[PDB]
Formats: structure tokens, C-alpha cells, sequence
């Protein structure tokens, strides 16, 4: 094992502990291609925590940023060495879309002063720079050519899971104190969170949350028919972790929408979506 193996078995560490199904999906790609993935999931994953105040998030960011200016020089990182020596051998090899994670940074910051979305249209905006930007970052990994058209499949296809965590986690992000179902649309479907948390969930909330579930559903049936964007091997990879996701909404509802625990995905059943796609394939 040389050292930037090390470095990036490290990287694969930290998106194995965040996300069973991703890793499940994506260390299916060949090693040049899901090393790239790790290294971007990992970075992505420290700037997601670096709050817990700003300090270590302007860290990453000046990090990312002498990668960026100066690729081939060797840097003394100020937050995470392993993960930012890893991601900079990806960015001597790969085109980074280092806008995106600068979106993603910008994004974490604003969180901090979060104040419930007035509309959808704002929701689906943190969507995008929570997620989406993450899909644009990872295009030149999953893609031979990369064009418009990838990275827009990529970004709603980021998006698209953001929004399935969100219909995941209503209760646990009550709890942290944050809601990210629109005012509006709360307003209009009759729900209030802290009341459902209360007394568990009403018709109200079920339509609420299958006004959003539908959303997801349609986005990802308008992925997976644009599935070819993407290189040949990384196509049934994408699919199975799209799916994996997908599910996820099923579970909620054999759960009945409850407020009270993470639902999740069997790796068994995680196993079982890889049998049927495999074998489209
Ligand atoms: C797999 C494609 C195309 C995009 C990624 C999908 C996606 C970013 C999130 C969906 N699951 C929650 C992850 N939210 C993201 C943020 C917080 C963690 C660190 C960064 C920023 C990456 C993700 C985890
Ligand atoms: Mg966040």
C-alpha cells in the first residue's frame, strides 16, 4: 500500500460510515474511477460537518482553492491532509468543477442562518447547492464526454436524492430543529410539523409528503431515461444507486411515514436491485 492509498482508503472510510447504499453503488466502479468518487464524497462530507464555528469550513475552502490555483505543487492543507491530498491527485488527472464545490461551501455557511424556505423554489435552490453542485462535481468521473447534458442529468439526479433524504429524516430534522418543507406548501396542505411530531402523521401529512415523494419519483424516471449520458460502466453503478435511494421512499411508507426513526434499506434488498439491474446489463 503506497501513501495515497492510505489516502484514499481514508476517503473511503468516511463515505462507507455516511452512506451504506452509495458506497454499496459506487465501489462497484473500476478502482481508478470509484477511488476519484471517494476522494470527492469525502471533501463534500467534511464541509457538510465542518459547523458542528467557520473556521475549519474556511480551512477546506482555502484548501480547495490552492488545489485549484496551483495543482501540481505540493501544499501544506490546514484541514483534512488525506482527504485534500487525494482529492488534488483526482484534479491532476480529472476536470474538477471547482465552482461546485465552492456553491456547496456557500451553501453550509447560509445554513447557518437558516430560516424556513417561503417557497419550493427555494427549497429546490439548497436542492441544488447541497446536492446538485455535488452531481456536477462528479461528471467527468461517471462520464466519457462530458457535456450540457450530463451535468444537467448529474445535478437533478443530486438533487433528486436530496430531496428522498429529506422525505427520510422530517423527524430527525425536527428534532435538530429544522423543517425543509416550503412554508407554502405547508400552508397549503394543512400540516405542521412540531403538531404531526405531536400526535404522528394525518392525511394532511401524507399528502404533503407525497406531493414532494412524487416529485423525486418523476425526477429520477426522467434520469434513468437519460441513463446514457454516462460511460458504459458506470451506467448500471448510477442506476443501482438511484434505485437504492429510490426505495427508500417505499420504506417510509411501510413504516407509515413515521416521524420517530430513520428507515433504511436492507443490504439484502440492496443486493437483491443489483440482481435485477445486473442483469439488464
Ligand atoms: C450521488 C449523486 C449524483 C449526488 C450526491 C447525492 C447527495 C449529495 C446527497 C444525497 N444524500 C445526502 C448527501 N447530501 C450531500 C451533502 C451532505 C453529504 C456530503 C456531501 C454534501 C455529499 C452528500 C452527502
Ligand atoms: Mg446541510
Amino acid at each position: 500500500m503506497t501513501m495515497m492509498d492510505m489516502n484514499f482508503k481514508y476517503c473511503h472510510k468516511i463515505m462507507k460510515k455516511h452512506s451504506k447504499s452509495f458506497s454499496y453503488a459506487f465501489d462497484l466502479l473500476p478502482e481508478d474511477q470509484r477511488k476519484a468518487v471517494w476522494a470527492i464524497y469525502a471533501v463534500c462530507r467534511k464541509i457538510d460537518d465542518s459547523i458542528d464555528d467557520i473556521q475549519f469550513l474556511n480551512q477546506i475552502k482555502e484548501d480547495i482553492q490552492s488545489i485549484e490555483k496551483y495543482p501540481y505543487e505540493y501544499h501544506h492543507f490546514q484541514s483534512d491532509r488525506r482527504i485534500m491530498m487525494a482529492l488534488q491527485h483526482v484534479a491532476q488527472h480529472k476536470n474538477i468543477a471547482f465552482q461546485s464545490f465552492y456553491n456547496l461551501i456557500d451553501t453550509v455557511y447560509k445554513d447557518q442562518h437558516f430560516t424556513m424556505f417561503e417557497t419550493d423554489a427555494e427549497l429546490f435552490g439548497y436542492c441544488y447547492g447541497v446536492a446538485g453542485t455535488v452531481g456536477e462535481v462528479l461528471t467527468p468521473i461517471l462520464s466519457d464526454h462530458e457535456t450540457h447534458q450530463t451535468y444537467d442529468v448529474a445535478r437533478r439526479l443530486g438533487e433528486s436524492l436530496q430531496l428522498i433524504n429529506i422525505l427520510r429524516d422530517v423527524g430527525e430534522d425536527f428534532e435538530n430543529e429544522r423543517i425543509y418543507f416550503s412554508k407554502q406548501r405547508l400552508k397549503q396542505y394543512e400540516v405542521d410539523i412540531a403538531e404531526v411530531y405531536q400526535n404522528g402523521v394525518n392525511n394532511h401529512y401524507i399528502d404533503l409528503w407525497e406531493y414532494y415523494a412524487a416529485i423525486a419519483e418523476k425526477d429520477f424516471r426522467d434520469v434513468m431515461d437519460q441513463i446514457k449520458v454516462f460511460s458504459i460502466e458506470a451506467q448500471p453503478i448510477i442506476e443501482l444507486a438511484a434505485r437504492i435511494y429510490i426505495e427508500i421512499l417505499d420504506e417510509v411508507r411501510q413504516a407509515n411515514y413515521t416521524l420517530h426513526e430513520r428507515v433504511f434499506v436492507e443490504k439484502r434488498k440492496k443486493a437483491k436491485l443489483f440482481h435485477e439491474i445486473n442483469s439488464k446489463y
